[PDB]
C-alpha cells in the first residue's frame, strides 16, 4: 500500500523485522531443542532437507553481491511466501490437540504474522525499485506435514527440530540479504 512510504523507510523497518524474526527463530529453536531433546538420544544431523534449498540462492556473500538485484529481491519474496504453509501448520499443529508448549506456540504465532508483515514490506520494496518485476507466483513447496503428524515420538520431534532449524537458517539468510541490499541501495554506494 502506502501511507507516505519511502524506500529508506521501507528498508528501515524491513531490517528491524528481519533481525527480530531471525532472533525469535533462534529463540524458538533453542527452546524446543533444550525443552524437547535435552534428556534424549535424538540425532542432531546438520543442515537437513530444507524446502527452500531448491531455489537458486547465493550461499556466499560475493555470490550475493555479484547477483542481479531484480532476481535477488524476488528470491527474498519466494522464500518468505514459502514459509506460509509450514508456519500455518506449525501453529495449527502445536495449537491443535497438542498440549503444553504455550510458550513455543506464543512464539510461532508471532513468527507467522511478522513474516507476512515482512512480505508486504518486501513486495513494496520491489514495486519501488523494480516495478518492471512481473507477478512473482514462484515459491518452493513444503512437504513436512506427514512427518509433523507421526505417532512415533522420535520421528515427529525431529521433524519439528528440523523445521525450526530450517526456519532459523532461512531467517538468517534473509537478514544477511536485506542488510546487503540496504547497505547498497540506501547507504554507502559504489557510485
Amino acid at each position: 500500500m502506502r501511507s507516505q512510504v519511502t524506500l529508506r523507510d521501507l528498508f528501515d523497518r524491513a531490517v528491524v523485522l528481519s533481525h527480530y524474526i531471525h532472533n525469535l527463530s533462534s529463540e524458538m529453536f533453542s527452546e524446543f531443542d533444550k525443552r524437547y531433546t535435552h534428556g534424549r538420544g535424538f540425532i542432531t544431523k546438520a543442515i537437513n532437507s530444507c524446502h527452500t534449498s531448491s531455489l537458486a540462492t547465493p550461499e556466499d556473500k560475493e555470490q550475493a553481491q555479484q547477483m542481479n538485484q531484480k532476481d535477488f529481491l524476488s528470491l527474498i519474496v519466494s522464500i518468505l511466501r514459502s514459509w506460509n504453509e509450514p508456519l500455518y501448520h506449525l501453529v495449527t499443529e502445536v495449537r491443535g490437540m497438542q498440549e503444553a508448549p504455550e510458550a513455543i506456540l506464543s512464539k510461532a504465532v508471532e513468527i507467522e504474522e511478522q513474516t507476512k508483515r515482512l512480505l508486504e514490506r518486501m513486495e513494496l520494496i520491489v514495486s519501488q525499485v523494480h516495478p518492471e518485476t512481473k507477478e512473482n507466483e514462484i515459491y518452493p513447496v513444503w512437504s513436512g506435514l506427514p512427518s509433523l503428524q507421526m505417532a512415533d515420538e522420535e520421528s515427529r520431534l525431529s521433524a519439528y527440530y528440523n523445521l525450526l532449524h530450517c526456519l532459523r537458517r532461512d531467517s538468517h539468510k534473509i537478514d544477511n540479504y536485506l542488510k546487503l541490499l540496504k547497505c547498497r541501495i540506501i547507504h554507502n554506494n559504489n557510485c
